[PDB]
């Protein structure tokens, strides 16, 4: 019923950035505009997946 904050994490396999970063959201549409944000704003510019079961996005080249 409440509805809580839950993890995103972002796994980065952009050309320029790399690792792994994370954000709070109550769900996955808003931590995907949060984490496109940052991506493009470090001019990434990649191929996205989203994973439901691990709540993870990651960037790809």
């Amino acid at each position: 019923h409440h509805h809580a904050m839950d993890t995103y994490k972002l796994i980065l396999n952009g050309k320029t950035l790399k690792g792994e970063t994370t954000t709070e959201a109550v769900d996955a549409a808003t931590a995907e505009k949060v984490f496109k944000q940052y991506a493009n704003d470090n001019g990434v510019d990649g191929e996205w997946t989203y994973d439901d079961a691990t709540k993870t996005f990651t960037v790809t080249e």
